[PDB]
């Protein structure tokens, strides 16, 4: 396995072996056999092998009991067994090193990436004050941050960081005892690199191909302008397990961002990416014939997928990947280039100084999730770099050439695809869209252990009002979003995100009127939308033609579907009845059928 | 809406409102219109929204994982909100007085069948010494941690407070004896104690086998799963109309008063002393009820203190036999109906002929009796003629309803004994390559399946884990071997589950079940003691040394009831299940284990 660093990794294992010395041991029975073994202690639990159910949102979509899809969103092992499983098969794999000549146009790409990414921004340290501020107005934590014990664990490790050292920063793929520790490592990552996400450093604006802080209601219009450049069709291409598939060689171009930053600041996310980075310390549970043991592992490569600063290095490392892909399908990149030790920077400084930011402007990136229009079609089989640079594409022969669409409406982006729909007044609305059955699946889902019924209620409130403002084009989600809001009280606020995508605006957590908060969105604060005329009836809100809705996953046209859309008022009634004497209002009164 | 006979029930309450003053209330916006309301308490929410899930069954199921039937299964709401749903759908209903002459053939039926019930055996009490015993011995009563109970038995302040309430039964007072909804040592021992009184009483029911087919004609007390389509096809023998099995919609709750006073006739055959203790279960518990129910508040959960004189308590010791003896009852009457002995006009008049009836049961009923299969609210009857079809007078005046078909729609027979639905299985006639004849259990693959990957709430180790499949692998071995699927991941989770390890949960509560599968005896050696050498309908006693003699399904009818042979997703997974296996092993560890797919070397 990897060859481990006992001057960076010793001290945090030697903490854990001491904070569980009555059961430490070395298990030589370790399944591990690309990640370093250190040892064992005893657990339980972690985690549970069934996710809790909201009964308010499967009462009001009773159709969705029998759809095999919508049932599995729901099914998630989180029990040793589970973890075991995943790690196993997707996270204990090797990255074989590329080739010299694949390093070496990684490097020329990575030097100009990062220039052209700073040339108005400047990095900074992130402060105390601006984490506390984040933690308040992001919903246990919050007192965390009040605490001053907190800060005085935060500052003993930052300076064990000074000193090249580290203590307490070990992450774990799974009371104050453990988790003011978690805490205190994810504000040290903060401090040194949080000023890529605060700083909006992978905005559309500052990183070309970058889509940070844009929002699913504007992906869609982002891959229809992107669809207007003239060139060959659109990839979008799945890197199978792409956080397994970072290599030594990525995390070393990722780090090159630290020649920007002042003398103080360097030495701060030095600490970050030499010890926590590029050597880390890992947690993962193990089922044993007799119980639980709780296993102490290590890596030099591979991304922490927990981590702050996961989302902007894994957009820099894929849109210097594809733009490697690019100069490889122009002819710029050979065999010979890449297995050649003495590359010349020459070829390749020429095609980033003349070439380079037209090639990022066709790209929408965002972390593993990419969607290139290259100047040709020579890029489908241009594989030779991406493959030697470990991002081998998911389910698909290593040397087959990847599909292109040649309809923007079709490509996968964001968990999404996105369809133009023509409004009765002629304007034109970009939509996003997914399976029907992954947004009522994941509805379904009550968030947490026994949550009580206003929290249940509110949280199916947040589904319906989120699918009134993205999802409005689904006849089965505007129908179940109208029966959820008829049978949730009026004054009660929608609680707990829907979502934790980076591209979701949580403007329907509120008690305003969704037809207004869809005009803000769609009208009013709509940059591709000319003509303001505000929208007053739902009666003039786009569907999705029939069809398409159909391929989607709508279950119109179904015996069963006809019966629920005719019954949900009896529905709607039985979960007033269950939440008792509240301020409710009817929304069915819309076209009723 | 309900009148409550407050000199009963008033002691039970009074006691909850004293250990719960510091929060009791009457809560003026409560949903009860069929219950008498008494008060709440706030308490700390019980129940799970989701079932926990087997990862070596879901791991060596995977074409099952799209299969909707399959992950239904695992969806039941335990928390105050499906608590609530279920009990304002089936459970706060009201079922009208049966008519005079309905109530009048109702009392003769009960008493003629209580003597024939009673003609060899003799009602006494069930023992401490015996409640003991069964509980140290996980047996059967009233069918997650039953270790709690297994302490509760030792200590003697457990039978002080039983001792304390079976005085006030005595005395024809109820101190302690309420009943809790579904779907702490000190009210732990309470819930048990309530159990014990109730067995003193009436255990004697299923501990002396009343209901078995020798002694009630129309019982399968004892019987088991694997002898049930045995007993079908003997009554498919017996001349006569079609074969019905009709549904009752939420029986428990449509047991009426009238019902519950003619249950109660056999106090009747009892000596004074047992006499006494079951007319206080009667009469203070079923006949008077008082229920513990859980509601969610938009604030919190509050626990509801409810009351009801009529309906069955579901958790009840006696539960089977008296809803066993009330269908055989109910199912007499009904053949009486169909038959011409009742009218429209019998059903009307109060001051009604014993004469015609007890004369229809002395010449006919034993007969009668023999024509059905009764377990609880499940029957299988074969009337004289199909007149029966159509009478429904009696049946939906004794409240019986029949689920999912309109009040005066005639019933459906069935031609066909393979295909009639009995205690959630059909059986299926099979003849085995030397041209002996099996008589299977079966029921949709998926129900099976379904259940299996269901992990039993708590034994979150590896080892309960793996354990809990095995028994479910195993159960497969013996009762659904004909199964192609079936015997296929059965196999493969036998394979991949250490050979040494002991099946350990039980994989069913049905009384049906005999356990037969809880061992590390070989299967097929299990599967002769069972099918062959103990089978009473198996005359030729030659043994099956090899499972290519034990038989499948027709292609055709493995299809019919949820197989997925013939999809490619399934030929994937039967060629791929080698992978599968070293999985779960390298997951469970350096263990020893077999390789039972060449059974079919390799098919
Ligand atoms: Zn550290
Ligand atoms: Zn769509
Ligand atoms: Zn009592
Ligand atoms: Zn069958």
């Amino acid at each position: 396995p990897e060859t481990p660093n006992m001057d960076v990794i010793g001290e945090r294992i030697k903490r854990i072996k001491e904070e569980h010395n009555s059961t430490w041991h070395y298990d030589d029975e370790n399944p591990y056999k690309t990640w370093a073994y250190h040892g064992s202690y005893e657990v339980k639990a972690t985690g549970s092998a069934s996710s809790m159910i909201n009964g308010v949102v499967k009462l009001l979509t009773k159709p969705w009991d029998v759809v095999p899809m919508v049932t599995q969103m729901a099914m998630t092992d989180t029990t040793p067994f589970g973890q075991q499983r995943v790690f196993k098969e997707k996270v204990d794999t090797r990255t074989p090193r590329p080739l010299p000549g694949t390093r070496k146009v990684m490097e020329i790409t990575a030097e100009w990436l990062w220039r052209t990414l700073g040339r108005n921004k400047r990095p900074r340290l992130c402060t105390r004050e601006e984490f506390t501020k984040k933690v308040r107005t992001n919903a246990s934590a919050k007192a965390a941050v009040e605490d001053e014990e907190f800060w005085k664990l935060v500052d003993r490790e930052r300076e064990l960081h000074k000193l090249g050292k580290c203590g307490s920063c070990v992450y774990n793929m799974k009371s104050r005892a453990i988790w003011y520790m978690w805490l205190g490592v994810r504000y040290l990552e903060f401090e040194a690199l949080g000023f890529l996400n605060e700083d909006h450093w992978f905005s559309r604006e500052n990183s070309y191909s970058g889509v940070e802080g844009e929002g699913l209601h504007k992906l869609g219009y982002i891959l229809r302008d992107i669809s207007k450049i003239p060139g060959g069709a659109m990839y979008a291409d799945d890197t199978a397990g792409w956080d397994t598939r970072i290599t030594e060689d990525d995390l070393h171009n990722e780090e090159k961002i630290i020649q920007q930053m002042d003398p103080e600041h360097r030495q701060l996310a030095n600490a970050i990416f030499k010890l926590t980075y590029q050597n880390k310390v890992v947690k993962v549970q193990r089922p044993t014939p007799t119980g639980t043991v709780m296993d102490i592992i290590s890596r030099k490569d591979q991304r922490g997928s927990g981590q702050v600063g996961t989302y902007g290095l894994n957009t820099f490392t894929n849109m210097e990947a594809q733009l490697v892909r690019q100069m490889e399908g122009e002819g710029v990149l050979t065999k010979a280039d890449l297995e050649n030790p003495h590359l010349l920077e020459k070829k390749i400084t020429q095609w980033l100084e003349t070439k380079g930011v037209e090639r990022l402007k066709r790209m929408a990136i965002s972390g593993d999730d990419c969607v290139v229009k290259p100047i040709d079609d020579r890029f489908a089989n241009a594989l030779l770099a991406l493959n030697d640079m470990g991002k081998v594409r998911k389910d698909i022969p290593q040397w087959q050439p990847s599909k292109g669409w040649h309809d923007w409406q079709q490509v996968p982006f964001c968990s999404h695809h996105f369809h133009e729909l023509i409004m009765k007044d002629g304007r034109k609305l970009v939509v996003p869209c997914r399976p029907q059955d992954e947004l009522i699946g994941r509805a379904r889902i009550s968030q947490g252990a026994g949550w009580s019924l206003r929290e249940t209620a509110c949280l199916g409130k947040a589904y319906a009002q989120m699918w009134s403002l993205m999802y409005f084009h689904r006849r089965d989600l505007r129908l179940a979003s109208n029966a959820i809001c008829s049978a949730v009280p009026v004054h009660w606020v929608p609680t707990s995100r829907t979502t934790w995508s980076i591209h979701a605006h949580h403007q329907w957590m509120t008690t305003e009127d969704m037809l207004t908060v869809w005009n803000r969105v769609w009208i009013e604060e709509n940059p591709w939308m000319e003509d303001k005329t505000p929208v007053t009836t739902w009666e003039n809100v786009p569907y999705l033609g029939k069809r398409e809705d159909q391929w989607c996953g709508s279950l119109i046209g179904l015996t069963s579907r006809a019966t629920w859309a005719q019954n949900i008022p009896t529905a709607i009634q039985q979960v007033r009845s269950l939440i008792g004497n509240e301020e409710f209002l009817d929304y069915m009164p819309s076209m009723k059928r």
